[PDB]
RNA sequence: GUUGAAACAGGGUCAGCUUGCCGUAGGUGGCAUCGCCCUCGUC
């Protein structure tokens, strides 16, 4: 297991529900803390899996109405012009924001030669000490990074220390496993917050 | 290296065009520097 903290200034984990308004996640969603191990280090071998995630940051919503795009890129239309596809979608960031995600990892089918656990494990232990990651880990959204620091136990206080609210069924992680090589198509399994005592668990699939 | 990516607050708008702080009004009634004092004792 890796005791990650996660922290940064702005967030905005987007709920599948409120996507045309960015409304952002009560805490950080399991599925963006997996991103998050695997843009810090990740291969065809090693499977991030989120088991546990507990909240340094009290809840704070901050509503930042963006000017987004609405129509995608492709090969048809040569360019864009936001001038006819303005769109402006709210984002309800979350403010001062930090989470040390307890997560550990497998292995998958196509683990090839180097299949080594405690290999993998020790680099990604270098590369969250020194500050290395393949990309930038984000806050659900790219828009905001995150002040990431390896862990070793507990470095910082809490403020859910006794029973507080449920957020419900929050995004777990989509099921990429009827995908091919490149996602593609998918579905999405999600699951309960059971309750935020201190720090919420995740249920592996 | 197969897992949210891309994202405008804008292009831009004289806060004025203006309006007498005045019309206007006695520091006044009026009150003794006084009631008083050897330039001396005198060489």
């Amino acid at each position: 297991r890796f005791i990650l903290e996660i922290s940064g200034d702005l967030a905005c984990f987007t709920r599948s529900e409120l996507k045309v308004e960015r409304v952002s996640y009560p805490v950080i969603t399991p599925s963006a803390a997996r991103n998050i191990l695997m843009a810090i280090l990740w291969k065809p071998a090693i499977r991030w899996k989120v088991l546990k995630i507990e909240i340094l940051k009290p809840i704070q919503w901050t509503n930042i109405r963006r000017n987004e795009v609405g129509t995608k890129m492709s090969e048809r239309s040569g360019s864009l012009y936001i001038e006819d596809n303005r769109q402006q979608r709210a984002s309800m960031l979350l403010k001062d924001v930090a989470y040390r995600i307890h997560a550990d990892f497998d292995m998958t089918s196509e683990a090839g030669e180097s299949d080594n656990y405690v290999k993998f494990a020790e680099m990604f232990k270098r590369r969250a000490k020194k500050g290395q990651y393949f990309h930038q880990p984000y806050l659900g959204c790219r828009e905001f990074p995150c002040d990431f620091r390896l862990l070793e136990k507990a470095e910082d206080g809490l403020p859910l220390e006794d029973i507080t609210q449920d957020f419900g069924f929050m995004l777990y992680d989509m099921d990429f496993s009827k995908s091919d090589p490149r996602d593609s198509n998918n579905a999405e399994p999600m699951f309960y917050q059971c309750k935020a005592v201190n720090g919420v668990i995740t249920v592996p699939p």
